[PDB]
């Protein structure tokens, strides 16, 4: 089966499988080359609010209909548990910025500025450095477990789009090394 459009919109469309490709976005933390924390392969979007609010507005409009349609019934979720979160609330490159968290133990199609796909570890990591901007496609699912209960988003395939400053590597957290 393939992706069928539901509604396109300026840097994105929504497809009737539920999938949403988010368009013109920068990364943060790629982890496309092998997972990282069942380890999951992940990737952080940097969604611009001022180029990105009908897309946002989709995102939005499927969180709700992914908490209402939740198995056992409508699931409360706390804003805190979303897979979308507000860069000028909840975090300084995220200034301006909604921030997507993308995740999958599937490694996802990797597909470089000139849509040959990467198979490679190393030129994927490489390509794809944080700072980069991307588009991707994603999915909206709903988590209910001794965890806690979640709106995920499951990464699907990431494309690069163009180069720009890289935000470095010296962004880990290192404070927990001695526990
Ligand atoms: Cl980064
Ligand atoms: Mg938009």
């Amino acid at each position: 089966e393939k992706l069928v459009p539901a509604k396109k919109v300026k840097n994105g469309v929504l497809y009737k499988s539920g999938h949403i490709k988010v368009s013109n976005v920068r990364c943060s933390y790629p982890h496309l080359d092998k997972p990282y924390g069942e380890p999951k392969y992940s990737i952080t979007l940097l969604m611009p609010k001022d180029t990105h609010g009908a897309i946002k507005k989709i995102i939005d409009e499927q969180i709700e209909l992914t908490k209402k349609n939740h198995k056992t019934g409508a699931l409360k979720v706390a804003p805190s548990m979303l897979f979308i979160k507000d860069g000028d609330v909840d975090f300084p490159e995220c200034e301006g910025m909604w921030v997507i968290s993308a995740r999958e133990s599937t490694r996802p199609d990797v597909l470089n500025m000139e849509r040959e796909e990467l198979e490679s570890p190393n030129e994927i990591a490489e390509e794809i450095y944080g700072g980069c901007w991307v588009s991707s496609v994603i999915r909206p699912w709903s988590q209910e477990n001794k965890y806690g209960k979640r709106i995920n988003a499951n990464l699907l395939s990431v494309l690069k789009r163009k180069d720009d400053e890289p935000f470095g590597e010296g962004r880990v957290d290192t404070s927990d090394a001695y526990d």
